[PDB]
């Protein structure tokens, strides 16, 4: 259930015009510098020339559940593997796109404990810990595009170190030397991709860090390595801690589930009550868009949790039912004028609505009252109980049809 994403140049012909990139991230679901790294830069970059692939979440089961693996390290499994192992088919996905060749080089980010040092200095600042540091499996990879993994490696530690926020956090460049017997790092990722001719690297941002720290570092590493494969790209922000935070948590999110309208990632009330979804179908089937590309739905207990990453949006507590998709639009007046609303979509309210009544169909809008049948209603804020709204601010309200007993869609009303 990974996805790769392309990001590429407006003109075909422009792919083959500088290297290729694959850019790698979350195969710990429970390192989301990662993958709010890859999700940023699928939404707010440009590729110029050349080819950056995107896997933004490797491990998804793992990330929906804050795990670092549901069924193991998923970065020890590129080496021998049992056939049976349920991540099998992931790590053929993975490899094949990582040998590929319109592929030169491979990036993988991780968030890790503490601050790695060369030598030892305390509990937090020593060699056997992973934060803040550029990684390579060795200093030359002969037959790669650019077997020079030493020189890229240190050219960008030296453009990340320019931007520090703090001091302790400058980075350091690790070479595990992994064919020379390090037996962990044989099973990793990048090590396959040496092995394919590829440059590999990693890079780590550390977990004593804010997510919104550990992102910025993570994207000057990326920055700093496309600079260095003379990939030609363009971003809308500045890149400083306050717009990657102010990116991450962004009010234009949405989520569209199945055929519902989209929702506001940011600001749901934490539970969505009788919350309707289509009925005899697994959580992980059941169509989930946003403009972000780290989200997802996952069961826990009772509820199904909307999840931005690591971040849980809200909880719905579902109304399993057929969907029934006869019902495209519904009449409404909305402060004065009719129109055909589309179902599944949202529209702006300043002073009224009313919804024509439909033969066969009930409209329910959710928190105003007299199996109710709510059309025929010239309804305005005043009317509504604020509780039922979807969102914090009490200005978003579903109306909710119903074919009974089946579900016939939701329109969303947003009195501005
Ligand atoms: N802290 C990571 C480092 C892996 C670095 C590189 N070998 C890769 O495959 O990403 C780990 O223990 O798996
Ligand atoms: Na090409
Ligand atoms: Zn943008
Ligand atoms: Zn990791
Ligand atoms: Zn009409």
């Amino acid at each position: 259930s990974m996805e790769m994403i392309e990001k590429a140049p407006t003109d075909l012909e422009d792919r083959d015009k500088a290297p290729h990139l694959l850019l790698l991230a979350g195969i710990q679901g429970d390192e989301p510098g990662g993958f709010n790294a890859t999700n940023l830069f699928l939404m707010h970059y440009s590729v110029l020339k050349g080819l950056v692939e995107v896997v933004p979440v490797l491990n998804k089961p793992s990330m929906l559940r804050n795990h670092r693996g549901l069924y193991g390290d998923m970065n020890r499994k590129f080496a021998a593997l049992d056939k049976k192992d349920p991540e099998y088919p992931t790590i053929q996905e993975i490899k094949s796109l990582i040998a590929k060749p319109n592929i030169d080089a491979v990036l993988h980010l991780h968030d890790g404990g503490g601050y790695y040092r060369p030598v030892y200095v305390d509990a937090m600042l020593n060699p056997k810990r992973w934060g803040n540091c550029f990684i390579i499996d060795q200093d030359e990879v002969k037959g790669a595009k650019f077997p020079n993994l030493l020189a890229f490696a240190n050219n960008t530690i030296e453009s990340i170190n320019a931007h520090l926020l703090h001091p302790i956090e400058e980075y350091h460049l690790k070479n595990t030397r992994t064919a020379q017997g390090d037996t962990e790092m044989q099973k990793a990722l990048t090590f396959y991709a040496i092995n394919q001719k590829k440059s590999a690297f990693a890079n780590e941002a550390s977990k004593e860090l804010p997510l919104a720290s550990r992102v910025f570092y993570h994207l000057q590493a990326i920055e700093g390595l496309l600079n260095q494969l003379n990939i030609p790209f363009k971003r809308d922000f500045e890149l400083n801690p306050s717009s990657v935070h102010a990116l991450i948590n962004d009010k234009s999110l949405w989520a569209k589930i199945s055929s519902l309208p989209k929702i506001p990632l940011f600001n749901l009330r934490p539970r969505l009550n009788h919350f309707p979804l289509p009925h005899n179908t697994k959580i992980p089937q059941i169509p989930i868009e946003s403009n972000a590309y780290i989200v997802g739905l996952v069961k826990n207990k009772q509820e199904v949790f909307l999840k931005y990453g690591n971040k849980l949006m809200t909880r719905l507590s579902p109304f399993y039912i057929e969907f029934d998709p006869s019902l495209e639009e519904v009449k409404m007046q909305i402060d004065n004028k009719d129109q055909m609303v589309k179902i599944g979509s949202v529209v702006e309210v300043k002073e009224s609505f009313y919804i024509h009544a439909m033969d066969n169909i009930r409209a329910n809008v959710i928190g105003f009252s007299v199996k109710p049948n709510e059309a025929g209603y010239t309804i305005r804020f005043k009317d509504f109980q604020k509780r039922f709204s979807l969102d914090k601010q009490e200005r978003i309200y579903r109306i909710e049809f119903y074919k009974n007993n089946a579900f016939s869609g939701m329109i969303l009303v947003k009195f501005v």
